[PDB]
């Protein structure tokens, strides 16, 4: 769903350098 | 330069929802 869609986005910001 | 893409990307992220 939306919900996990958003957690799994800040999982990859925090990732991302 | 590769600071820019990644500045970019997370622009994108926020624009999927
Ligand atoms: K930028
Ligand atoms: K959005």
């Amino acid at each position: 769903g939306v919900g996990d869609l958003i957690r799994k986005a800040v999982s990859v910001i925090k990732n991302i350098v």
